[PDB]
């Protein structure tokens, strides 16, 4: 079974308010990350057709500053599907509604694991791209997914050490 | 100029409440990340002696599930100091308070840039470990820092592509 | 100048939890409705907007803890400076891929120039049969809107 | 069995804080609607002496902008009591304490249904006005109510079509 | 110049939500204290007819537990007025709205100072009771007020020592 | 059985932001005070705890936006089942590495068993010159607390 990256794509438009920003008109990194986590989890469930858990936030790159009164569009897709696990890619765009352009302000990758009711890993469908943006994330996923497994084993050492 | 990892170490004790969990009694990943972001930024400022910006969240590994009513301890330290940049390591512990135990539930690494009154990169002091845990993060930090730089190469290639 | 109902269409997916309740509390739903409708109206007007009124929120099916919500907002009517936004709130069944309409809301926004004055907005046109259903039923709702702000007019006068 | 509009009257003074406003320092239509819904539900419970559920928000009219640091006074009353259903009216006042004035900033009408311990519609006492303002909302209620029942017919036609 | 205790009396009905309670379904002391502080300031502004600042929360006594879904009624009054300062008393009641009983669940006393538009202390009117509840708090204020002036001497000793 | 004031000492660093004339809202400060103190009391008692009272919160220096706050909570007194927790709220100047005491609070917690009845707690002892200042002065605050609990129950009696 295969699902396109589009089938489980989730959208979220949100505006940046003063309670969401810092001391320099600039969005709290923590607030961006919470929203990222929220949209990615739903995208992961839709795709898996099962409850999911976050194994890890593999990265969040802050690329362009986000200020109060800015309009955000979050886009989430499954970019890699292993046995029970998926990489979700989230794009966070600054949406200019007065000259109708979009700039990529942050980029994030997350790893979710699907669970049955047992609490055990559930097989998930595979995923496939349909346009080239989807293909870009799809093609680059395998080098990211192995680095994820490598850094979780150096994370294995660290817990053992402590 | 040099600072110990301890000089700028920040602590945060917080309890896990219903408002913070999902309907499986498990802590929202986004909430953990907002708190991680908050504690790490303060640690980064203390150390830099200047305002700072988040360049990136390099990873969050969720290692043990966190449930409602659990007591958390966040510990943040600067584990690497470059020219203008800091890696902050944040440890999130589940604190067993009548068996006085601590289990490592999540581990995160973040990157900050110090800024002058203008908004341009500012020199930061170097950092040094004093105990063997501090030395562990310090010693393993350089292998992590190159991966950080290699992988934002992928992010601009990705921005370029889009 | 015209925009389709799709051009300014905004989406929001949300899961329902306890801080959100096993019936979802209305206040939470109404904050999310207002948030999504305003962004759709800005996108359409290409200008700052203000909420003139919430014309209705209909609670049709209860929303329970752990339900997954999908909000869809569209401009269903554009007069001179004012837009009607319709928000559909769906209970999104993701393991059997069903959708049930749980709540329905209609709001009225006015576009503003930099002054603080009403700004002309482009028109709107439907492209599919759902968009047409809301587009076609909008005109009775819109004067019912101005009809009750004349009744709102008497009320403030009296008080 | 009958109750005056005053018997179930609820009050709420609240100040408007940044957490409640957008970047024009203007109160969120959504926050206001949550507060209206909260005060109306309690007034509806008091009148019916039963748990209640919201069938609808019949209207909210935004009449004067509400700004940060403004002091609000909410007043909720039952303006109509049918068999199992109640109309609640909420007046939202900007409360000026330096000259002791009140200006009407928003007006809302909501519809609640009283429920059995089973969850089936429960009979409510009737309601009666005692002054000229209460009589004004009372005399104007039946027209709003007939519109309410009409608007749920169009709500079902919409559902059928979808 | 004098005001009765009733002139500046503020009311607030609020229901207790999950967001307000802990993992034992029990209201956050911090939330109650925030709500207490909010209503008292307004009562203080009303009495003084000027901006106010909180000098202290003189005590909050938790007398009966407050749970999720409970309905609270807060009542705030000026119980004492010195030259520039006011004591506000807040009663927090659990409101049984189907048997119309009230239990006093918490009791708090706060002290505000009225300020002029510059930011210096402003004189406030005197205060007087009209019923037996109002006279109860008025008559017992002198000991609370002396408890208050003593405790800011000890607060100064503490600062000097630190 | 005894624990030092340090064994259960808790820390919390926070910055003062929008959601928080920008002069920090007392309610935000008091919410944070209550949270940090309850955790210190559990740590000390090694048991679930309830807040009996907030004995005082003194606002000593205004806290304005961009201040960095450091909260420190300690057990300053331990009776049979009850604890006084002292919370220090500091304005932490981080580029001059100095500290100002902005607010000071004392709270009273009672320890509870799984039954829900008062649980005995270990005693407390100071180790440094600051800990001894709070320790030595606690009994007069503590008696002032036991008197105010009577006046509060009597108040209930009267109403």
């Amino acid at each position: 079974p295969m699902k396109s990256m589009s089938e489980s794509k989730c959208y979220k438009n949100r505006q940046v308010f003063p309670q969401d920003t810092n001391h320099h008109h600039t969005m709290f990194g923590g607030t961006l990350m919470a929203n990222i986590d929220e949209i990615a989890a739903i995208t992961a469930m839709k795709h898996a057709g099962a409850q999911v858990v976050a194994a890890s936030t593999d990265s969040v790159d802050f690329l362009k500053p986000i200020k109060t009164g800015d309009i955000l569009q979050y886009v989430a897709m499954v970019s890699y599907a292993g046995t029970s696990s998926m990489e979700v890619v989230v794009q966070i765009r600054i949406d200019d509604v007065f000259n109708n352009k979009h700039d990529l302000a942050a980029l994030s990758y997350l790893t979710f694991v699907a669970l049955d009711d047992e609490g055990k890993p559930k097989h998930v469908p595979g995923v496939y791209p349909e346009d080239d943006v989807e293909k870009w994330f799809y093609d680059t996923a395998p080098q990211r997914v192995e680095r994820r497994k490598a850094r979780r084993i150096e994370s294995k050492q660290t817990i053992e050490y402590l």
